[PDB]
């Protein structure tokens, strides 16, 4: 597929609180699609599905989310939290006079697309999920004590202390993005033991081979992205777990009504799909799409499935 | 009607060439939208528009004309030629992926989106003009001549020497947008003999009274854009009479096609009403408004009516 050229494109920004202004990449006309990406990506990450989307019929809004790229990066933690990071993307969605959008996300972009389709569904008009499943909050059960309970969100115990994680994926850059923009079958890092091991790409090349996915370019246009805030940033949405769980269980009552799709990936082996298992209990309107073959970074290892997937479900769904 | 304020915009950067960049507002979803202001103005001069047409169902692209504001001013001449100024406004576009815009120009924009729709009609799903006629080139009378013929068009030769009325316009900003921006009976410049009398200014007040069309604060905005690129970009869309006149020639024997609007204002005594008394015969589709009790000023003096007569002719005949 044709992917984007970052200097071909327009560059919009919105003010939504006094030292937060958020940055994203607009292309197209046509019913307004917001893309929201994960840890640790860029609007960039969207590159071969925003062109696609915007032929289809589309006007794309690829975000560079709160934290990353050129949106701002405030310091403190607690403005990384779910319930902060939805009300403004409600306040971008109300300076550009959008009285919906689409909002179609990725990794902790699907987290966030969820709980704007929780908590906001007059503003979304239909919700679609890369990966992440929806899965209700358990008011019985804290959010620390569930991820000791699986030990693949080991890393996430990791990522909590400030300046640990840090340290350690700024140390090397195009190291960081060439160990983690890898292949299922291409993967080079242990998720789980991290705290063990004393990090997370102790047990990883200093320099590794490049991915089938990716170009050297490519990397180093992530590479000079996270030059400008670094990561502490993006861990902070990792640091909020009590708060985005007492937060989600003030909703526990309620359904998602709005038009939704649910995309998973045969080979996400942290987001695996049966994690997604009764999302239609909750969601009655969900719709599906499977991915075979397919890694954690769903758009750069499927792109044509992912556009195919999208389109297919904007076109029924959503328009 | 409702205006703008600025910090409460979405803000958008086209790169259109390697040192040139266009700075637009945007607020709505729907057809495309893309307001073209005069001299010596601003995006901002749509502020009563922006909002009105954004709730009737349009997107709004308001832009900062090259040379103004946000907007890059280089500093050749001849990148204000309208040849120019029109291919980048079609670079904008496609940047955007926007296959077509309503245009709608002001003054010097006005002449603007008339060339984009002579030339570039494929991209243009209809043009609106404020005050602005659209005449045809005359191959046999050289424009410069044609303004000597028109005693009113004298400030215009006192415009064409680089850094002569720059030093006039910029030695007091709050003078000289209180001196201009002012309706058709509080008028307190005088358009002839210009060069005979020195300068532009001479014969007005020094602390001119404020127009009843504009506030203290609305004011001191223009001059803070001003103070950023100052009077030259804008004054070099004057300093191209025989290029634009060589090029609207190539295009004699042809019509404007497209779902047209030409909105005259009764008190502009510059450009005034009659002056598009004969556009039916180029422009077959041509529709009309008139503005009483308007003058040059029309989107600030008269909003409401401008308002009105714009959302009506796009919900017919653009949309
Ligand atoms: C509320 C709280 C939560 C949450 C939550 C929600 C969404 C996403 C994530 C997340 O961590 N995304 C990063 C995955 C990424 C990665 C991992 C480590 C370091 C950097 C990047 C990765 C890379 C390769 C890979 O390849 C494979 F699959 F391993 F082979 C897989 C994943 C966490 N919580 O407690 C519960 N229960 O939701
Ligand atoms: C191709 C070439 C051309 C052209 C062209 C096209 C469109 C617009 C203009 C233009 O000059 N716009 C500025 C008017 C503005 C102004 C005037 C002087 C200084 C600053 C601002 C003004 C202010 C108050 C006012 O109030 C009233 F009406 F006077 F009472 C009227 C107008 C020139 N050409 O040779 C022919 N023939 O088109």
């Amino acid at each position: 597929p044709t992917s984007c050229n970052p200097s071909d494109m327009s560059h919009g920004y919105v003010t939504v609180k006094p030292r937060v202004r958020l940055h994203f990449v607009e292309l197209g006309s046509g019913p307004a699609v917001c893309l929201c990406h994960g840890f640790p990506e860029s609007w960039y990450s969207w590159r071969y599905q925003i062109p696609a989307l915007a032929q289809a019929g589309y006007r794309v809004l690829a975000m560079d989310m709160k934290g990353y790229g050129e949106s701002s990066a405030p310091p403190e933690i607690e403005e990384y939290c779910m319930e902060v990071l939805c009300k403004e993307m409600v306040t971008f969605l109300d300076k550009l006079g959008l009285s919906q959008a689409v909002f179609i996300g990725h990794d902790w972009g699907g987290m966030l697309v969820w709980y704007m389709a929780l908590f906001y569904p007059e503003r979304v008009r239909a919700v679609a999920s890369l990966n992440t499943p929806f899965i209700p909050a358990n008011p019985n059960m804290s959010p620390l004590e569930s991820i000791k309970a699986n030990p693949v969100f080991d890393y996430q115990l990791y990522f909590q202390e400030p300046g640990v994680a840090e340290a350690e994926l700024e140390q090397n850059l195009s190291r960081t993005f060439k160990s983690l923009f890898r292949a299922s079958d291409e993967s080079v890092l242990s998720m789980h033991k991290v705290c063990e091991a004393g990090g997370l790409f102790v047990n990883s090349p200093e320099e590794p081979s490049l991915s089938r996915m990716v170009t050297e370019e490519e990397i180093q246009f992530y590479v000079q992205q996270f030059k400008k805030s670094g990561f502490r940033g993006p861990l902070n949405w990792y640091r909020n777990m009590e708060r985005n769980w007492k937060w989600a269980c003030k909703s526990l009552g309620r359904k998602i009504l709005i038009p939704a799709l649910m995309v998973t990936a045969e080979k996400d082996f942290v987001l695996v799909p049966q994690m997604s298992q009764h999302m239609e209990d909750w969601i009655p309107h969900l719709k599906r799409g499977h991915i075979e073959d397919c890694g954690h970074w769903t758009q750069m290892d499927k792109p044509t499935e992912v556009n195919q997937i999208l389109i297919k479900w904007l076109d029924s769904d959503a328009r």
